[PDB]
């Protein structure tokens, strides 16, 4: 729909941008508030950084993929300087929730909890046959009341026919993406599968980077001679077996998302 008839188009004057969350090359995130009360974040687009078609993209897509567990657009401004507008989350970004005072007191029970929501998240990604390509503690965002949701979603993408094939060129964190994907460039949702194994690991290290004190290189060869991610500290072995099966060798004998929550939830009730 054009912007006139954009159910979420807003008019900039609505929004009131508060406090400056990050900044990057691409533009700024701010804590804001819309129309006096209602708390959001607000994502612009700093001009000639980038396309504003690439920008609007992801906005577009998250109209499509609505859901208790993702994190919901809000609305957009698609007059320069561009503003996505999405759900604040008051903790923040997992990786960094999980290493505050507040974090760092959560028991096991809780951990497995919240790893069953970002599951629950992936499984409705998976049912709409879209997939994420970007999953990891970074890019999931916790609630003021401990609720996790799946966010940015500049990378996901609808599937028609089981694959995305990317470009030659594009690259991808190595630590994270399944080894199909880097080394080919097809993504499927069993990607994302593979790439939530090693989420887990940020979970139970409170946010420790993957395969402690290896390269990427050794990452790879290590992968190749069929070992996988050494046991982190303190991980119940339960929850080992289970990253262990996200990290199954052919795509297809890795479970679906909706088995990974339904597994987790049992943990988390056991617990
Ligand atoms: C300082 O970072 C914080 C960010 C948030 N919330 C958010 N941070 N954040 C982003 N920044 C992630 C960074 C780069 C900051 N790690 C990007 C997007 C698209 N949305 C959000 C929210 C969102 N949707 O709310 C809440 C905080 O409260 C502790 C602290």
């Amino acid at each position: 729909k054009p912007w006139w008839e954009d159910e979420w188009e807003v008019p900039r004057e609505t929004l009131k941008l508060v406090e400056r969350l990050g900044a990057g090359q691409f533009g700024e995130v701010w804590m804001g508030y819309y129309n006096g009360h209602t708390k959001v974040a607000v994502k612009s687009l700093k001009q000639g950084s980038m396309s504003p078609d690439a920008f609007l993209a992801e906005a577009n897509l998250m109209k499509q993929l609505q859901h208790q567990r993702l994190v919901r657009l809000y609305a957009v401004v698609t007059q320069e300087p561009i503003y996505i507008i999405t759900e604040y989350m008051e903790n923040g970004s997992l990786v960094d929730f999980l290493k505050t005072p507040s974090g760092i007191k959560l028991t096991i029970n809780k951990l497995l909890d919240m790893a069953a929501q970002i599951a629950e998240g992936m499984a409705f990604i998976e049912e709409r046959n879209y997939i994420h390509r970007d999953l990891r503690a970074a890019n999931i965002l916790v609630s003021d009341t401990l609720s996790c949701k799946i966010a940015d979603f500049g990378l996901a993408r609808l599937i028609e026919d089981n694959e995305y094939t990317a470009r030659e060129g594009a690259k991808f964190p190595i630590k994270w993406t399944a080894p199909e994907a880097i080394n080919y460039g097809t993504f499927t949702i069993k990607s994302d599968v593979w790439s939530f194994g090693i989420l887990l690991t940020e979970i139970v290290t409170h946010g420790r980077i993957p395969y402690p004190g290896m390269t990427n290189p050794e990452v790879i060869q290590n992968l190749e001679r069929g070992y996988r991610m050494v046991r982190p500290d303190n991980c119940p072995e339960e929850l080992y077996q289970l990253m262990r099966l996200c990290w199954k060798e052919r795509p297809e004998d890795r479970p679906t998302f909706d088995y990974l929550r339904s597994v987790l939830e049992d943990f988390f009730t056991a617990t």
